[PDB]
């Protein structure tokens, strides 16, 4: 209901859509729901307006998002760089979705930054760089799922939003917020879930698309690891971890411990969550924070990391004992703040 994107914004957006025959979107490394929810939100509306549109990652996405429509044409950088490279040299608008910096497009960057087709950023991070002739930047939208939707909206689309439209930009919104647990106060966000269902769209399905659909190997690792937590009573903080020996067991498969740092955080009175996981190879760290506590802040000091305030990570060349030591060393450094 609110003008939160700037008119002259969509007004200059428009003018390259009608122009355009070739359209590209990217989004980024490791994408995930927002990433290709938003992506394909995108495309679906943009493929619905005679338009020849191709969406481009670097990196393969979880296969709990396989199931959403249009997915398997989604091209990864990895595999089919020659055609990806192409596609992008010649796309007329490039729309960098869910990504502020070169860098989150990992190896994508020299094709993007060098392409002469119109580039449009549509995001909600925080710090944007000037790479892209439009910019929309909003950290104040908690994903870029409902940008998308706003955006197509404010042209007057909404329409020609479709079912499967609707599904992608609702899952992107509902993973971004941790389905709609963290950063979900404003308003207009359920005003926005009412529009996308009143496109048919099944929200508790999609729920258990996405995060009722993993192996029992994964469920009881997940017990495993909860069994064996280290909480730190005078930090409000707790710690859990994985061992090259517990993940071979446990016949571990990539992103088995996805959401494990966060589960710690339900504890009351703890508002700092650590994971460390030995690589195949040394130790990868996982942060997490409820509030305030820079999670940041530390990996970039600790573990030679960085991300969001509340979501971090990096790796620690060297083994378990002595990585959990290193994380000891910033609940002692930070004590005084996280008992604020
Ligand atoms: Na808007
Ligand atoms: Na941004
Ligand atoms: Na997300
Ligand atoms: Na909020």
């Amino acid at each position: 209901l609110t003008k939160v994107i700037a008119q002259a914004h969509i007004d200059h957006f428009t003018k390259w859509f009608e122009r355009a025959d070739k359209i590209v979107i990217v989004s980024h490394v490791s994408p995930d729901g927002d990433a290709i929810g938003s992506s394909l939100g995108l495309y679906h509306f943009l493929d619905s307006q005679d338009k020849i549109v191709n969406v481009i990652v670097p990196n393969a996405f979880p296969d709990f998002l396989k199931w959403m429509p249009g997915s398997k044409d989604i091209l990864l950088y990895d595999r089919y760089q020659e055609f990806a490279d192409k596609l992008i040299m010649e796309a007329d608008v490039i729309c960098c979705l869910d990504f502020n910096a070169l860098k989150r497009i990992d190896e994508m960057s020299d094709i993007v930054a060098a392409s002469p087709g119109r580039k449009i950023m549509i995001d909600h991070h925080l710090y944007p760089e000037d790479f892209c002739r439009i910019t929309i930047s909003h950290p104040e939208i908690s994903s870029t799922s409902e940008l998308v939707f706003r955006l197509i909206c404010r042209m007057g689309y909404f329409s020609d939003i479709s079912k499967e439209g609707a599904e992608c930009i609702y899952t992107g919104m509902m993973t971004d917020t941790g389905g709609f647990t963290y950063n979900s106060n404003n308003r207009e966000i359920y005003f926005i879930i009412s529009e996308l269902l009143s496109k048919g769209i099944d929200k508790d399905d999609i729920y258990r698309k996405v995060y009722n659909t993993y192996s029992e190997s994964r469920l009881r690792l997940m017990g495993y690891v909860l069994s064996n937590m280290k909480v730190y009573k005078d930090y409000n903080s707790a710690l859990i971890s994985l061992t090259k020996e517990e993940q071979g067991k446990f016949d571990y498969i990539k992103g088995d411990s996805e959401g494990f740092v966060n589960i710690p955080l339900s504890i009351k009175n703890v508002c700092f969550s650590c994971f460390l996981r030995e690589d195949t190879e040394m130790i990868k760290i996982s942060l997490r924070s409820v509030g305030k506590f820079p999670c940041n802040r530390l990996a970039a000091e600790f573990f030679n990391g960085g991300g969001h305030l509340n979501a971090s990570g990096g790796e620690f060349y060297g083994t378990m004992e002595e990585a959990v030591k290193v994380f000891e060393q910033a609940l002692e450094k930070y004590k005084p703040l996280l008992k604020e």
